[PDB]
C-alpha cells in the first residue's frame, strides 16, 4: 500500500493499480471504496471515481506523480457516490467520462453528476462497441441487475484481473452490504454472469474488499441465493 493524502494506492499488476478512498459513513464507520487505474501505452484509463470530487482530484494528482501520462477516459460502474461522486473533478480535468446509459439516467435523482457519454449493452451483456470507443484493454460487461439495476463490470485484457465493483464481495464476507437499491431476485444470476463473462480472471477486484480469488464470485452468488 502507498498512502497518498487520505487515499491508498496498490499496484496489482505491471500496468494496473487499485485506488482506495474513504467516507466516514454516519452509523457504520469509515467505508473504503476501491477503483482501478490502468496504463495503456501512453495514456491512463480510470475505473470509478472516489467518493468525492476532492478525493478524485487526489487520484489525478497521484497519477500525475506516479505515471505522468494523460488520463484518456474514465468509466464509472453505477450511480452511487462511491463510484460516481467525483464526476465533477474528472470533468474539471478534461477527462472523457462514460457510464451505463441507465446510470446517467439515474444520476440526478441519486445526487450524482452524469457522465458525458452513455454505454449501451447487447442482450448478452457485452457493451455495444460503438459506445465504448478507445477503451483499449477495458472490456465492459453488464451482468444483469444485482447490487443495483445499473451495475456494470470491467475486465482488463492482458491481465488476470476483472472488476466486479459493488456487485461482488470477497470470499469471507458475512453479507452483501448495501442492498437498498438491489435486485434480490436476480442478484445471484448476475454475480454468476460476471464470472462467466471473464472466465480466465484469477484476480477479482471489487469495491469494498481487497482483491481476492474467484471464490469471491462463488461466495457472493451463494449468499445471493438466500435473497430469492
Ligand atoms: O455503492
Ligand atoms: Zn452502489
Ligand atoms: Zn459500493
Amino acid at each position: 500500500d502507498q498512502r497518498f493524502g487520505d487515499l491508498v494506492f496498490r499496484q496489482l499488476a505491471p500496468n494496473v493499480w487499485q485506488h482506495t478512498s474513504y467516507l466516514d459513513m454516519p452509523g457504520f464507520g469509515a467505508v473504503a471504496s476501491n477503483g482501478l487505474i490502468v496504463r495503456d501505452g501512453g495514456r491512463v484509463l480510470v475505473v470509478d471515481t472516489a467518493w468525492t470530487d476532492d478525493q478524485t482530484a487526489q487520484i489525478l494528482n497521484w497519477i500525475k506523480q506516479e505515471i505522468n501520462l494523460p488520463v484518456a477516459l474514465a468509466v464509472v460502474t453505477h450511480a452511487h457516490q462511491d463510484k460516481m461522486g467525483g464526476m465533477d473533478a474528472l470533468h474539471a480535468a478534461g477527462i472523457a467520462t462514460y457510464a451505463n446509459a441507465l446510470s446517467n439516467q439515474l444520476a440526478p435523482q441519486e445526487g450524482m453528476v452524469a457522465a458525458q457519454h452513455s454505454l449501451t449493452f447487447a442482450a448478452n451483456g457485452w457493451v455495444e462497441p460503438a459506445t465504448a470507443p478507445n477503451f483499449g484493454p477495458l472490456k465492459v460487461f453488464y451482468p444483469g441487475p444485482g447490487h443495483t439495476s445499473d451495475n456494470i463490470t470491467v475486465g482488463i485484457d492482458g491481465t488476470d484481473i476483472a472488476f466486479g465493483g459493488c456487485l461482488i464481495k470477497d470470499s469471507k464476507a458475512k453479507s452483501l452490504g448495501n442492498l437498498g437499491d438491489a435486485d434480490t431476485e436476480h442478484y445471484a444470476a448476475s454475480a454468476r454472469a460476471f464470472g462467466a463473462a471473464f472466465p480466465k480472471a484469477s484476480m477479482i477486484v471489487m469495491s469494498h474488499s481487497a482483491p481476492d480469488s474467484r471464490a469471491a464470485i462463488t461466495h457472493t452468488a451463494r449468499m445471493a441465493d438466500k435473497l430469492r
